[PDB]
């Protein structure tokens, strides 16, 4: 009569980290790429006989900084002048360049100069999804829902949904992150009556707060807010900078000028930072850092604190500004939810649980999942096809 019908899948297209889920038997399960992560880095990598993807890609950027590609979602959807892409290009090892107003991105690739869309970029990261989810569920998946910041204009909407289409997918829909975080907790299930949720979004290298207002399962984006330079990159800069005075102190040595000790000790301090939110302490043990020295060292999470104070403070400051322009007090948010994988550190809860007079957080769902299973619930309610009873 009526073949089963494929899953539909729910992607968060992430500017650094991508996740991929399914909704199925009444529960998400966010799906597992096969070297057993979780969330895949959303980079591409060029060599003269292979394009790299993901893990792959990442694991290989140190001596590959040219034609391996990060960032794209800070490309897509706009003009090559747009200040914010001139800003951007000075941080970038890889080429973007002027296509009829528009930027590409340059490589070394098979033996041949290639220019890329930012489309094409993210249709590439969206293939390594797909593929990600075929090898869990057994079989080709067709359909998807892709999530985009709230603030991305109908341009920036329209060229995710163009690199779904180059990806194969079908784009069921493309929905705002902060209502896919609420809908991964089911506000929009409490039945009648207006309730106020915030978002608290901190990423790798951006911060962003979003107010919605959900009425009768409707959302509405109330008020948007954030800091462009505030996301867990500017926290592990401060580890560095402390452990390159500290190896000064104690060998009378300077390291900064050997980018593979400076990259060895960023690594390092990366892992010492995610030891330190379930941890109140972490070792930091690198053999032959500079000049045959091993450095074998450890750093408190009171220090830690002290080193990155002034950063986790300014979280508090879009906050403050999202709720006076979505005309709100502290009191009126009835719900308030965790994304990104640095609000899992302890001290950022502290001071926006306080900042709340002590609320409960919601952080139940991994904070760097949470857009992905959100998405995942609205795309298998997308592809339903029930007929009504008499
Ligand atoms: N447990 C964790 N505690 C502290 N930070 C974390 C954790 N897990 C993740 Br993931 N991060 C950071 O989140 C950002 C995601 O782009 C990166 O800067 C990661 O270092
Ligand atoms: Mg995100």
């Amino acid at each position: 009569g009526s073949m089963a019908k494929a899953a539909a899948i729910g992607i968060d297209l992430g500017t650094t980290y991508s996740c991929v889920g399914v909704f199925q038997h009444g529960k998400v399960e966010i799906i597992a790429n096969d070297q057993g992560n979780r969330t895949t880095p959303s980079y591409v990598a060029f060599t003269d006989t292979e394009r790299l993807i993901g893990d792959a890609a990442k694991n290989q950027v140190a001596l590959n900084p040219q034609n391996t590609v990060f960032d794209a979602k800070r490309l897509i959807g706009r003009k090559f002048g747009d200040p914010v892409v001139q800003s951007d290009m000075k941080h970038w090892p890889f080429q973007v360049i002027n296509d009829g107003d528009k930027p590409k991105v340059q490589v070394s690739y098979k033996g041949e100069t290639k220019a890329f869309y930012p489309e094409e970029i993210s249709s590439m990261v969206l293939t390594k999804m797909k593929e990600i989810a075929e090898a869990y569920l057994g079989y080709p998946v067709t359909n998807a829902v892709i999530t985009v910041p709230a603030y991305f204009n109908d341009s920036q909407r329209q060229a995710t949904k163009d690199a779904g289409v180059i990806a194969g997918l079908n784009v069921l829909r493309i929905i705002n992150e902060p209502t896919a975080a609420a809908i991964a907790y089911g506000l929009d299930r409490t039945g009648k009556g207006e309730r106020n949720v915030l978002i608290f979004d901190l990423g790798g290298g951006t911060f962003d707060v979003s107010i919605l207002t959900i009425d009768d399962g409707i959302f509405e984006v109330k008020a948007t807010a954030g800091d462009t330079h505030l996301g867990g990159e500017d926290f592990d800069n401060r580890l560095v900078n402390h452990f390159v005075e500290e190896f000064k102190r104690k060998h009378k040595k300077d390291i900064s000028q050997n980018k593979r000790a400076v990259r060895r000790l960023r690594t390092a301090c990366e892992r010492a930072k995610r030891t330190l939110s379930s941890s109140t302490q972490a070792s930091l043990e690198i053999d032959s850092l500079f000049e045959g020295i091993d450095f074998y060292t450890s750093i408190t999470r009171a220090r830690f604190e002290e080193l990155c104070s002034d950063l986790f403070r300014s979280t508090l400051e879009p906050v403050e500004k999202a709720l006076r322009d979505a005309k709100l007090d502290k009191a009126q948010i009835h719900d308030l939810v965790l994304v990104g994988g640095s609000t899992r550190i302890p001290k950022v809860q502290k001071l926006l649980q306080d900042f709340f007079n002590g609320r409960d957080l919601n952080k139940s769902i991994n904070p760097d999942e949470a857009v992905a299973y959100g998405a995942a619930v609205q795309a298998a309610i997308l592809i339903k096809s029930t007929r009504a009873a008499a």
